[PDB]
Order: structure tokens, then sequence, then C-alpha cells
């Protein structure tokens, strides 16, 4: 039952710091060494056996005082504690290299803004990082009451106690000081892997040498392997290759740490195929990435190809390579160089799914193969990839908890099954066409070029998954209300809204549903992404509107395309839907976000009156407008013209509205010199989107 050297270490460095939360509590004295040592010693001693006693002297941490306190205390053979105890030490220096104590943890995408005291949950808790507001202890007191249930609760191994370090460590600041972006949990998580690593590469207690890994691991054809299959089919099909790109990704990675004898703690992250460790430096590390990659490599031709193939890479760091010496981002150079490997190479489903379980690939009743194994959906075996939560209750038999989160939603059809196309089209208002919608994060790669430390590394990298595989969920279901606002809506939002997920991911995501739905999501995504982040990171967004019984890979191009446009266009914008415009360089066809909410905000509510329906003044004059858009149209052929204005004048005259639209109907020479177009210009992607909502 205990215990060895690749899980003291380990341990001992994720628990390192665990004296800090409860110091910020009103439980002991002294230092966060003397509270967290008194910690464990104490939870040794709740409901189990005499374990962490051991464990805390990592925490507890001159040298006369350490030599005659482990012999107190044990196999190990007074060994392989004083050599696993300095090795922690250092990796926090690697992690991250008077404060005070109610100082809130800040935002990584906002050193200016902090995350007000929340728990952790991805439905109806949105992290919003706002003023600052200093903690009370009476906080930390009753988070250490959970903290205090769940470590004892919880079985002392790594796959048991990162989740519970993770559940409630989440947004508490790792250094109480003015700008610490530095999660606690991942503080404390890479601490347990650089520790666990050096000890693989021999770094027993006696400085900077090169035994130290770096390896990143990526596929490239991912979106051409998705949707552009050309066989039926379909939706279903996409969430299926979808649901099998996250498996492929894992079953690479749970092989590497196997295989090496890591842990999920030097797993950075994993998600949609795209996944970076941090290993050791040796011969024997080298021998095995060699041969998982050769056979992964070997895998997907034999089973996709011509379809997909898998690029893994790994660069040898150094160990001071991993912060700043001299204003110099030593971290991100070295991540530069592994990235660079990539792109070279580059060159050259609905029943009760909890989650899947990691098994023999002799083994049968699985539900689909993989590289180095099969997998069972859902308890077996050892490694099983539950499926978005934190808690496992499942055979203490060295059961693997493998947590893996996912955007997933789907309308669903009924029998309980996924809705397809034309079940998304036929739920749309207006016109029955069918939702496309597709985006990225602007300039997210840049974001991680800012980074110094693997610390910011791991808080930047979850808290943007937690969006997009998280609290997506929520907000497509239709929650966060008071943040989002107001929004760009053709209908009050469904009970179960008709929306679902190919794929969502910071890198890209792919959603489908009614038109309606698309239109006003696209909406509701940006204004939470923008609080989200604090409004320092934006996405681009394409918007497609096309036909129920139309191949996916010919209507993906066209929104691929339309997202191009708006990140050429200058990337925060929105391709709301194709239109008509003047080509001279000046007229561009994207939104901007704030543009067009203001401009529906201001125009929408003249004509449109919520569900299909046109406002009382509209009535019998249906024939207005589209002919004022035909009006537009004019402007078009020829901006510097008053062909527009006179038009957009008195046929509101004759239908006896003179008083709604007086942009359209006055010349603005002000905007003129500002380079920018008029009004009438931008009116049709309000005009249109309320026509396709109130046709039939």
């Amino acid at each position: 039952a205990m215990m060895e050297i690749d899980e003291l270490t380990a341990l001992g460095g994720l628990l390192h710091d665990i004296g800090k939360p409860v110091q910020r509590a009103g439980l002991y004295s002294g230092d966060h060494s003397t509270q967290g040592a008194r910690f464990l010693r104490d939870l040794a001693e709740n409901t189990g056996r005499a374990e962490y006693e051991l464990l805390s002297l990592f925490s507890e941490f001159n040298d006369e005082l350490m030599i005659r306190r482990i012999k107190e205390l044990s196999g190990l053979t007074m060994e392989d504690v004083l050599n696993a105890l300095w090795i922690v030490y250092e990796a926090d220096n690697l992690a991250s290299g008077q404060p005070q104590a109610s100082r809130p943890l800040y935002s990584v995408f906002n050193p200016g803004k902090a995350y007000p005291w929340a728990e952790l949950d991805f439905e109806k808790e949105l992290p919003v990082p706002g003023d600052v507001f200093s903690i009370r202890s009476q906080d930390y007191r009753e988070l250490v009451k959970r903290l205090w249930e769940e470590l004892s609760k919880a079985k002392l191994r790594s796959d048991r106690l990162l989740p519970v370090l993770e559940k409630y460590l989440t947004f508490v600041s790792s250094v109480t000081s003015e700008g610490n972006i530095i999660s606690l949990y991942d503080h404390m998580r890479m601490t347990s892997a650089i520790a666990l690593a050096m000890l693989r590469a021999g770094c027993t207690a006696e400085r900077k040498e090169k035994r130290f890994l770096l390896i990143e691991g990526d596929f490239s054809g991912i979106q051409d392997f998705i949707y552009r299959v050309s066989g039926k089919g379909t939706l279903k099909y996409l969430r299926a290759r979808s649901a099998y790109l996250e498996l492929i990704g894992w079953d690479v990675v749970l092989e590497i740490l196997s295989r090496l004898g890591l842990t999920r703690a030097n797993v950075v992250f994993n998600a949609g195929g795209h996944f970076m460790i941090i290993a050791q430096n040796t011969p024997d590390a080298v021998k095995e990435l060699e041969e998982i990659r050769a056979k992964a490599v070997e895998w997907l031709y034999r089973e996709f190809e011509s379809d997909l193939y898998l690029a893994i890479e790994w660069e040898p760091v150094s160990g001071r390579e991993f912060g700043r010496e001299g204003g110099k981002n030593l971290f991100a150079e070295a991540r530069k160089r592994l990235k660079h490997k990539l792109t070279v190479r580059k060159l050259k489903n609905l029943p009760k799914l909890l989650g899947f379980g990691r098994t023999a690939k002799n083994d049968a009743g699985v539900l689909v193969e993989g590289p180095f194994s099969g997998f069972v959906p859902y308890p077996v075996g050892e490694q099983i990839l539950v499926k978005n939560t934190l808690n496992p209750g499942e055979i203490p038999e060295s059961a693997q908890f493998v947590p893996y989160f996912v955007a997933d939603y789907f309308k669903k059809d009924p029998k309980g099954g996924v809705a397809t196309f034309e079940e998304l089209s036929m739920a749309s208002t207006g016109t029955r066409r069918l939702g496309v919608m597709k985006g990225d994060v602007d300039r997210l790669g840049e974001f991680f070029s800012s980074m110094d430390s693997p610390s910011k590394l791991a808080t930047a990298s979850r808290f943007m998954d937690y969006f997009f595989k998280g609290y997506i969920g929520a907000i497509i279901e239709g929650k966060f209300g008071y943040i989002i606002g107001d929004v760009p809506s053709l209908r009050d939002w469904p009970e179960e809204p008709d929306i679902v997920v190919v794929y969502a991911g910071g890198d890209d995501f792919f959603i489908v549903g009614a038109w309606d739905q698309i239109f006003e999501l696209a909406f509701r995504v940006r204004r939470a992404f923008n609080a989200y982040t604090g409004g320092k990171l934006t996405l681009s967004v394409g918007l497609g509107y096309f036909d129920e019984r139309t191949p996916i890979y010919r209507m993906a191009d066209v929104v691929s395309e339309r997202l191009d446009t708006a990140k050429d266009e200058g990337r925060n914008r929105v391709f709301v839907v194709g239109r008509s415009r003047p080509l001279d360089g000046k007229h561009k066809l994207s939104y901007e976000w704030n543009h067009y909410e203001e401009l529906w905000r201001t125009y929408a509510p003249r004509i449109y009156a919520g569900n299909g329906r046109l406002k009382g003044k509209l009535e019998s004059k249906k024939g207005l407008l589209w002919k004022l858009l035909e009006i537009r149209e004019l402007y078009v052929r020829d901006p510097n013209d008053v062909r527009w204005a006179y038009l957009t004048a008195y046929l509101l005259g004759r239908h006896g509205l003179s008083d709604l639209f007086p942009e359209l109907v006055g010349i603005d020479t002000k905007a003129v010199e500002r380079k920018e177009p008029q009004p009438v210009y931008w009116v049709d992607g309000v005009l249109k989107i309320v026509l396709m909502a109130v046709r039939r």
C-alpha cells in the first residue's frame, strides 16, 4: 500500500504549499510551513493510516533540523526522504521564481482585475474578473472545511488528490501579491510534475543541466477529418469523429504516462488532440518517446491513412530555462523552438455515456479501438476517462481516475437521441435554414508568449479550456444572463436550445443549430468571453445560413472563409451574413462586435416585435422592408450619390412612417471625412436577419 519513491516526491511537491490556504484561515499559527505540516500530521490521524505524517515533511520546510527529524519517522530506508526533500524546494523556483494574505487571485487575461470569492462550478458560476476585493479568513476556513473532508475521503494517490486540489484550490492565488495570475492548483501541480521528472533524470540530492524534457504532440488535418469525409453521415458522425479524437489524444498521452511512469501533473493540458507534457532528458525516455511515436505514426496510416496524421516532438530544455534572466523570456523561447518542429513536420453517441474505460486491446466488449488501447462505453479497468466531473467513486484497485472536460451539448432528439441537421432547421424562426457558426480566439498564440513560467502556462491554458469546454454549456443552455446582458435576438431562449456542438476549443469551435439560435448565441459567447477575459481577449466568428439538405463540407468552407475575412478585416469581428458592397477598399463585410450590437439595438426594435412578429406600425407594409433593401443596392453601385436617401424619404411617407430611419433619409458628410461609409450600408445586416425571421 505504501510507499514508492515515484509517489512520495510527486505527492510531496503536490502538497508542499498546502499550508498557504490554511494560513489564510484561522486554524493554526506561524508560517505556512508549520500550519501545512500541522494539517497533514493531523490528516494522518483522520480516517486513515499514518500516511500524511511523512508527507507533511515537504510542507514543513535548518540542515540540522531536517536530518534529525526524519529519523523519528520511517519503506524508504531513511534514504529516499532527504533526497526527495531538496528536490521539491527547487521545483518551486523552476515553477515560478511583506506580501498580504487577503489578496485575491488576479486574472491571467487581465492582471489589473481579480477573481471574486466564488466556488468552482461550470454551471451557474461564470468567472468574471472584477474590482479587487479582499478575502476573509472565515471563507478560507469553510474552504478548508471541504478541503479537509475531501482529502480524507479521497484515496492517497495522484489520480485522487489532483482533482481535489483542483476542485477547491483553483480560484485562489498562489502568491498573495498585486498582479499574481498563478493559480494555487497550477502552482503545486508542476511542483509534483517537475520533481517527479528530475528524479527520473537522476537528480538525487547533492546545478543547471540538460536533464529536462519538454514534449508536445498534436495532429494536422483535424478539421479536414471531421466535417470533410463525404460519407453518410452526417451530424451524428461529425460528433463521432470528434468524440474519437479525444480518445486518440489521451490514449497516446496515457501511454506516455504509463511507460515513462509519469502522472497527470506532468500533463500541462490535453484537449482536441493538442497536448504538451513535461518530462526528463534521459536516453531511456527518448528511446520510448521514439518507440511510442514510431507506432503512433504507424497506426493512423492503417486506419485513417490517407486521412489524418500525428506529430509528436520533444526539445531538451534546461532547469534554468523556466523563467526570466535579465528581461529574457527563456521559457517561451524554449517553447518557441518546440512549436517550430511541429509546423515543419506538419508540412511533411446518445446513450448513457459517463465516460470511457481504458482496457487491453485484445479484450472485447469495447466500442472502438485505439493506437495502444481500447475503450469501453460506461467500470474497467485501471484508467477510466470520466467525462465532465471532478469526482470518482469507483473501485480502489489502483483505478487511475482520468477526468476530461468536453463541449458535447446537443439538442436531444425524441426517444433519447441526437438531433439531425433537419431537426435543427425545422425549429428555426421564420425561414427554416440551418445555422452554422465557426471561429477562434484572436491571436491566441501570441498570448502564450507573454508568459514566462510554466505556472502561468498551466493557468492560462486551463482557464482557456474551462470556457469552451465547461462554461460554454451553461452559455448554450442559456445562463449567465446578467453578465451577458441583452443581446441581438430573434426570440426568447428555448427550454432546451436547438444547438449542437461538433467541437469547441480556443483554437477553433464548430457549432451548428437553428439559424436564429445560432445568431443570438454568437453574441452570448462573445460578451461572456469578453467578461471572462476581462475584455482583453476577443473572438472572430463567421455565420452561415445554408439549406438543410446540403453537404456539410460545402457549407463549412464558406463559414471558414467568412471567418478568414473577419480576421483579415482586423480581428474582433463578426460575419453575420454575406452581402453586397461597393468595391473601393473602404467598405468591409464583417461587423465589429460593439458596432453591430448597437445597430441591432437601435434599428431592430423599430421593425421587429419579437418571435416572428413585426411592430404594429409595420402591418400590411412588409413590402417596405425589402424595398428599402433594394434602395441600399443603389448605394452599393455608387456611394457618392444621394439616390438612396431621396428614396428612403418619401417611401416612408407613402406608408405614413416618416419618423423612423432618420439616418437613412439624411445625408451624412460628417462620416465622409472619417473615411467611413454611410449608415445605409450596414442596415441590411439588420433588415435581412429580421426578414428571414418573418418569412412564410
